[PDB]
This record gives C-alpha cells, sequence and structure tokens, in this order.
C-alpha cells in the first residue's frame, strides 16, 4: 500500500485499502473510514456489476435523483476528489467576509459543512448537494469581484465539475 494520504499526500496515521495500493487518514477519507475496501474499489465494484451505468445521462435527470445508497456514495466520492485538490484548502472551512467594496453571500456555504450535511443524510437528491457545492463557487466568484483571487473558485469548480460528469457519466457534448 502507498505511504501517504491519498486526499491530502502527507504521511501520518493511515488506514490501507485491501482491495487497491491506496492509503487515508481516518477523516481523509470520505465517510470516515470505518477486511476494508475504499470508495474509490466501492465506485468501481458499482461499475462492475452494472456497465450500463457508464452510458452517457442527462445532467437533469441525474440531479432528480433520489439519495438511495449508490447516489450518495458517488455523491461522498465526488466531494472526496474535490479534497483531493490543495486549492480545496481555501473552500473547507467556515469563510468570513470583511472587504471594502463587497458585500459577503446571502447563503455561506463550505466543504466541510457539505461533508456534515452529507453525514447526517440531509439531502435528499443529488440536486441539493450539487447545489451546495456550486455555491461555494459562486460566493466565491462574486466576492472577490476583480480580485485575481477569484481564479481560485474557477479552478476549483473545473475539478468539481470534471468529476461530477465523470463519475455520474454525463453524456459528452461539444
Ligand atoms: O474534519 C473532520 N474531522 C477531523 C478530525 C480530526 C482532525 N481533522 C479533521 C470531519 C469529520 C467528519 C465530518 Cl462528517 C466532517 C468533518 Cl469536517
Ligand atoms: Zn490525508
Ligand atoms: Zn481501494
Amino acid at each position: 500500500n502507498s505511504n501517504i494520504c491519498e486526499v491530502c499526500n502527507k504521511w501520518g496515521r493511515l488506514f490501507c485499502c485491501d482491495t487497491c495500493p491506496r492509503s487515508f487518514h481516518e477523516h481523509c477519507h470520505i465517510p470516515s473510514v470505518e477486511p476494508w475496501s475504499c470508495i474509490f474499489c466501492r465506485i468501481k465494484t458499482i461499475q462492475e456489476r452494472c456497465p450500463e451505468s457508464q452510458s452517457g445521462h442527462q445532467e437533469s435527470e441525474v440531479l432528480m435523483r433520489q439519495m438511495l445508497p449508490e447516489e450518495q456514495l458517488k455523491c461522498e466520492f465526488l466531494l472526496l476528489k474535490v479534497y483531493c485538490d490543495s486549492k480545496s484548502c481555501f473552500f473547507a472551512s467556515e469563510p468570513y467576509y470583511n472587504r471594502e467594496g463587497s458585500q459577503g453571500p446571502q447563503k455561506p456555504m463550505w466543504l466541510n459543512k457539505v461533508k456534515t450535511s452529507l453525514n447526517e443524510q440531509m439531502y435528499t437528491r443529488v440536486e441539493g448537494f450539487v447545489q451546495d457545492m456550486r455555491l461555494i463557487f459562486h460566493n466565491h466568484k462574486e466576492f472577490y469581484r476583480e480580485d485575481k483571487f477569484t481564479r481560485l473558485g474557477i479552478q476549483v469548480q473545473d475539478i468539481f465539475e470534471k468529476n461530477f460528469r465523470n463519475i455520474f457519466a454525463i453524456q459528452e457534448t461539444s
């Protein structure tokens, strides 16, 4: 197994997957680490049991899906893919807003809040989770305006959207 956490790329107290070489800090894995198979492996198993699950889907259909166990897992995995990027640090904890010329967002949002919401089964459809995630980056874009720091929101949103399209097998388009 790997000697660093798959998510944050640091050593430490690591838990090793039994069905692949990946390792995780306890609370870097999502869900928190409970033989044992990691979320990458569990996601692969879903695909292997239903090959047609990889055919293209419409985003509008995906968003309306109820959060049954497989969709819950896929959202957990998508959230984890965002934390895998080091730039997720800017969006992980609760933000505060005091900048000349700007007003904070009406509904603040951050990755650890989405993590807690998933853990507490607060989302009944995929749409709820995706709306909160997109809100993180939209809030950031609106607040920082013309500061070059706005680009961090564009960058991390791109990671979210690419992984959303992959994990939920969104139909490819030009
Ligand atoms: O962050 C977390 N836990 C943690 C524990 C100890 C050191 N660092 C981080 C955590 C765990 C579970 C959930 Cl649902 C949300 C969070 Cl936000
Ligand atoms: Zn880690
Ligand atoms: Zn694994």
